[PDB]
């Protein structure tokens, strides 16, 4: 034998080498960054239209990137990871320099007590209680450079190159995000086959410019150079594309994930709706929506943001946000009904995607998957049989606590997320720098308003044709017109004219970090992988039965309680863990701050981080068990 | 420069060596294990009265350990960590062998469908719906042997030797636990100086055999060989004892922690009571008790266990539990009032220690400290200034997310706990093996009933004198008599006679692992250390003001809402994080499953695990900031 | 220079590092193990219907797995590799425990002199000369854990995930195995295009329920969810599936391998039929069937098992074998004709697949490929020109013996097999644990007899539909009925009713180790790879010519001698080494103990082991030659 | 425990050293 100090030190050095050995893949992007050129006096320069430029100086009249030098500075700051270099980047409204190539002069500084004059939108002008919206900087630019003690390194895993502005995939993805924005106040019961049960409409019925049927029709129709994304056969697509490609849009599979058990049952996962039976003598059931959070409860009722209210629907509102206008928590919420109990309808069940957008808006990183973990523990879910001390207490004469009990996993789901966020923070800033759906939504408007210099916005031409040829843009301008009749933005000049901008669920829209590499999806992909690995992934959730059919739950018309959907087969631990993983990830697409490619590839990335952690941790345990980890791409891996 | 693979691998090898270098202290116990001898035919053998023997064969008439060979087998199973050796240990009711030295024959096996006949208590006889209580094994016996990737190793830190049966300290600690058991249904408002505000009595007023005043009087009076624990000067005590020693029991400091800000304000920490203002346009305030859990809420209302109802109050009930009788969740809870909202009083605010016992009974490992973290985040707490990107967003041109934001800490508190549980699981099983307060409570009864062989229970004689000479036992027998009038245990023979057993808050009492090294306190000590380190520990929590005094909260008489306590100075982030750390840890002492020494030394251990993790993780970050970590023993360390 | 000790030690350390560096792939299965659930009192549990459970307690009435705890124990024994844990697994007929979760009580033990009463079948009841069949344990469970000095490690290579019960592939594979069972007594001349020569029928003509034409028709027709395996285009299939996929079943390519030269010429390889010319003055020719085994001969005549006699055709016979009933060598063989020479027809030429099943039943591991090696050496085959000292003896002034002669390869083919068997023994037990074709054959019967609990056998429903919709099952029940008229199993109750069981060529059917990872195919893939690498793979075997066409051989109607098949082009060393590799591997499919996926993926695995050995051994030789190794997937690699 | 790659590589290096250690006798004609 060795002394423990030696044994312990080796396990950490063994884990360190194991991680170093595993394939270190090469980071490849779509090359759109320096490809798309725009005119300057000496010649053509990079436009960076396809790139994330939110926070940088945006032309206050044109609406596009003011100076390319700010982007050149912005990149060199990320690549360096230097606090000095990244703070030399101009941020927010800025004036062009007199000498070409020089960095733009920042308008707002540490001597501006009042900032009202710098914003062209009313919402931003009277944001900070009359003073005017503050500037906000880029969130975790050099977090991709930060190392970790467990799991693979941030640059030891990669995501394949993103869709392009001219690609058929991208055109269908933005069309999906546009469709989701107009279906933001649809009742979740609508997003499934009607054979499952009677569907309902949201109690707060309001002006709708698009229906669920039209969205399916449009997504299957939309095509670039006579090719639709879903219709395109395997031969035409690349290896990295074939993996992502989906089938014809169905009423069941619309806006859903592509992992096992996503299509099965209602749209929304049970773990976002159901709770547990009240601790001890059950006062209420699982339909209650109160999770068994040890002794106390977790209320599953999300805050209700004012139905049918979108933001950044005109040029001024959009531009200001793209100039890092800090408009966090300026959205309005429904006041409570004094008569009703449980703060209703101020807090209600997730009825429409509007509520799912509100969920992912402020949710804690592991909250969604910790809650899912707690429901399974409270329900009494069997763990992956491979785990030791799983037999009867009398026979095995051992019980699972610290290393093979509830406590072990409760932390594992939390651990994985920070390992995950660092890994993707690299892909977002250092590698791809893909623009946010809102930014692309801007280009469509800017192009259709014939803005930009010479042939600057020529790349997006092909995209805008396809969207208008399926008559999607025709509805977006009609929707935006009604949204601009609101007193908060009616004073904004651009309200008068037509607006092709993507309606945002939040006033500030997306965060201050690039699109490709979803922060929510990487945490999801990592967290539920740990849950699936630890738990018995197959375990059919028995929520009772009614008339020889398995009971499942979804919101009711006003979100008062859950409504029964009776299925042929029951829902598994995996299926609902795979479905919640989609709900939170795709939930950002409903808000209009992510694409589909952002979800699926981040979900694959997060999984590799999670597996990597578990692989390294198996050196510690001396039992030499096995963990069956089901992958999102069919079959399962043994750990 | 190096390639990242090399850089990354070094940071993990550097962290691995750093941990190996830090002092590896020597594990020293009180030696009570093999000291206390009892008579056999050939001569004297180890009694193991001072040791944890819960689960092993206990003499069904005598009430003590049946065969020492079972303990000799039990130890060798722990020391080996072999699944085969630890499963060769006899568990539950057992028959003595015919050959002396041979292991006892187990009564209950995998052919006993019905087990009613093996239990001497009624509760256990009709436990498994008439079949009879199942056996339960020892939780994480070889978790102290399991290694880890971050933080110090399980055997790379130690806890000093526990109090002894003859020691003055132990006598005052069991007297504290006995007093807490009779004050289990006292209103928390009572546990503080009356100058702070008007105190109240619990709405469910019932038979009380001890008052708050008597408890203070008794704890200051109680003494062994003419020396009281609190009265004893520094000269008499050892270095390991001097650190633990407390002052004269005061109305303010009674049953509280000994960390900075424990004595200040009410007994119960704010983070167990208050929530946050409702997300967006606040429908309710912080007095509501709804935590800002992202978009959804966490209800601070704990399940109300039937007031003034204790368990293991007679020999039969106690013995069966000590024979690993699985009586989990057999305690009764109050049914809801149909008229009242928010499942009242089924779920209410933590009014009496009965509710704090119910909290720690089922609480998730990091729940208590995650909730505390969420309240601080929702309140808008400043982080430790040392952390980078803390300046205005315009000036610094960066924001904290993955590495120096909310997400970073949310996981850190969860990470630490599993690292902590393994470290103490060693101290519990492998090193000390100190008996649970219930086990000692048994010895007092067994001795006072003149049971045991010859001079077996002579060691506890001195203890039982001190408790009876302050007239504590005189009240315990009177309390137990009333508790044994309950129909569930009135049929049990020993109900007729006097009972000196410690009343347990749970039917199964303590878990199936030794006392010394508190599972709850090690997680607390580790978790809040991470919170204090990350957050600005000094930050005075401003919960408003009333009539020129700082507002603090505590439960009201029935637990309907929070009641205002107006303080001279306000409560800090540290003080309330140190107070909740005590509440959850000492909460087990109220249930009667832990001592004070179990809390304080585990709190010191947990802190060393937490600091150890943070020290190792600082190699990853390239910013080379500093974190100020305030210790429970006064001054702060810089990381 | 260095001293040899140093040089020699380095070559072994260099080889050791080379193996460690080569990609270590991740072991991924179909996840069917814990997916397919079945009902218990508390809820759903793993059925393990898709898993290998042969030897474990099988329900004596139901016919399925008795207790899942036995499987949970069986796995943990494999994963541990502990002699103690794997011997704690219940084996054979067993009684369910009284306590749920506890391991089943074994019926047969070391005090059962007579075991007749424990078997429900007559064959097994009077097996051990009246005493009754003995139990047999699992063959090499922890051989996948055993390391090796040359070649890659057992877990340093992997096999892709197996077909699923719901998959179109699996349905066509079991249909192929079912078809092979009814074509088990077809003359091998039938399994090729009639343009090659006049085909014949087996002299022992008997009841046939399926024809060669019907088998082709059925295999092309059979389909799940309107998709046939052979018909399915590349787009629908995965990367791991596309590699395995075959074309439309042709008379030439039916039941054949998919390596170069498999389809060319007759079904059966020459090396299973032909010998060499008698040493010195040839008394006989190569058509004789006497191999030039140095000075003595190897008779190519295989023992003739009684034509048209199958086993495990009813529930009792099947169940007993699935309960590890040791029925080895209870099959009957044809008695010799006293008049005829050369023990005829007791030993005859491999006429029908019945004989090829008998060959692979008892064959030595490398026998089939050593014999093939000896025929090539005796024929005078040129070695791979790359090998040194290959030129005329006068010019080169050297000859190949120890390092580049006949002796070198003779051992190489033998060496590779043990390296191969360990590699697959991991994939069988530790990774996949795929059920044997007989086990699946059972599920079809059990389902069609409406057995199992609730929705246990729902997964196989889809499979059984496809087989019955092509009218394959309709013939299987008719075939089984005639087989159950035999006096040995006519007394068995289930003989009266219909039987859907897969007819087994052996009484004991498959061995006691899981299906996926063929023991025969891994040895084949490894052995012939060494032969192809060493020999001149291209070398056209000249067995004379007749009427301007190249002569090839196949069995005659009674197996008296070989019959001439005249080809357009001659057969190569590679083609016949690739064809014998299939014959022995697919030979197990004819017996009904393997699928096609078991052959092809094991063939690919075995090749990687063989290449790995040769790569490591090239460090030893100082000549620095090259070896051209043709792969089964087209092109050749240089060593 | 170690990962198999490490365990496997050691067994081959251990075998290689074991052979090198065993007496290397002198070749006399
Ligand atoms: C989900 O990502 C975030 C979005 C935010 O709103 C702009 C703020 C933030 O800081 C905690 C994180
Ligand atoms: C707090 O420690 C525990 C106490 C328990 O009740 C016996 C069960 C347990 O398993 C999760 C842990
Ligand atoms: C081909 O694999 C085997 C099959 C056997 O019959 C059950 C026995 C065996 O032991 C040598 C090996
Ligand atoms: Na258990
Ligand atoms: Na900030
Ligand atoms: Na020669």
């Amino acid at each position: 034998m060795n002394t423990r100090r030696q044994q312990a030190q080796n396990i950490r050095n063994n884990a360190a080498e194991l991680a170093a050995n595993r394939p270190h893949p090469q980071h490849i992007n779509n090359k759109e960054e320096y490809e798309y050129r725009r005119p300057k006096k000496d010649g053509n320069e990079p436009s960076h239209i396809a790139n994330f430029t939110k926070g940088l100086p945006h032309d206050e009249h044109t609406g596009l990137l003011l100076n390319s030098a700010d982007y050149d500075q912005f990149v060199l700051g990320i690549q360096s990871g230097d606090t000095t270099d990244f703070a030399r980047t101009p941020l927010g409204p800025a004036e062009l320099p007199k000498v070409h190539g020089c960095l733009s002069k920042q308008k707002i500084d540490c001597d501006d007590d009042h900032r009202s004059g710098f914003w062209k939108s009313q919402i931003a002008q009277g944001a900070a209680g009359g003073d005017g919206a503050k500037l906000r900087a880029w969130e975790s630019a050099g977090a991709g450079l930060v190392f970790d003690l467990e799991g693979p390194d941030a640059q030891a895993v990669t995501m394949p190159p993103a869709p392009r502005l001219e690609s058929p995939e991208l055109t269908s993805e933005i069309a999906e995000v546009y469709s989701q924005a107009l279906l933001r106040d649809i009742h979740f019961s609508q997003l499934r086959d009607p054979g499952l049960g009677d569907q309902v409409n949201a109690c707060d019925s309001c002006p709708t410019q698009l229906s669920i049927y039209e969205a399916i029709d449009i997504l299957n129709t939309v095509q670039i150079e006579g090719q639709n994304w879903f219709s395109a056969n395997c031969c035409d697509l690349t290896d990295d594309e074939q993996a992502r490609q989906r089938p014809l849009v169905t009423r069941q599979n619309i806006f859903r994930g592509i992992a096992p058990g996503d299509d099965v049952g209602p749209y929304l996962s049970q773990f976002l709706l159901i709770g547990n039976n009240a601790l001890g003598g059950g006062v209420f059931g699982q339909e209650a929506g109160h999770i068994g959070y040890g002794a106390i409860r977790i209320d599953q009722r999300v805050r209700k943001a004012t139905p049918c209210k979108d933001f950044m629907t005109n040029f001024e509102t959009w531009l200001d946000v793209q100039n890092g206008a800090d408009l966090r928590g300026l959205e309005t919420y429904v006041d409570a009904d004094p008569g009703k109990c449980r703060e209703f309808p101020a807090y209600r069940v997730i009825t429409t995607p509007r509520d799912l957008a509100t969920y992912v808006h402020y949710d804690a990183l592991y909250e969604a998957y910790l809650n899912a973990c707690l429901i399974l523990l409270g329900m009494g879910a069997p763990f992956d049989p491979g785990i030791p001390f799983q037999k009867p207490d009398v026979e095995d004469k051992q019980q699972g606590f610290a290393h093979f009990g509830g406590p072990q996993i409760l932390t594992l789901v939390c651990e994985a997320a920070t390992r995950g966020l660092k890994a993707v923070s690299f892909q977002k800033f250092n590698v791809h720098r893909r623009l946010r759906p809102e930014a692309l939504g801007g280009l469509v408007d800017r192009y259709k308003h014939g803005k930009g210099a010479g042939d600057e916005l020529k790349p997006v031409a092909a995209l805008v044709e396809a969207l208008e040829n399926v008559g999607l843009l025709s509805k977006v301008v009609a929707h935006n017109q009604l949204q601009n009749q609101n007193l908060d933005r009616s004073g904004d000049p651009s309200s008068a004219g037509d607006n092709y901008f993507l309606p945002m669920a939040f006033p500030e829209g997306s965060p201050m970090h690039p699109s490709y590499g979803a922060g929510h999806a990487t945490v999801a992909g990592a967290c539920v992988t740990m849950l699936k690995a630890f738990f018995d992934h197959g375990w059919q959730l028995n929520l009772g039965m009614a008339n020889g059919k398995y009971i499942s739950y979804e919101p009711n018309q006003d979100g008062s309680s859950l409504q029964q959907v009776l299925l042929d087969c029951p829902l598994t631990v995996e299926g609902e863990l795979n479905k919640i993983a989609a709900n939170i990830s795709i939930g950002r697409d409903w808000a209009g701050v992510h694409y589909f490619t952002d979800y699926i590839e981040s979900l694959r990335l997060g999984e590799k981080i999670a597996i990597g952690i578990l692989e390294e941790q198996k050196l510690t345990y001396g039992e030499n068990f096995t963990m069956t980890v089901p992958l999102y791409d069919g079959g399962s891996i043994q750990i």
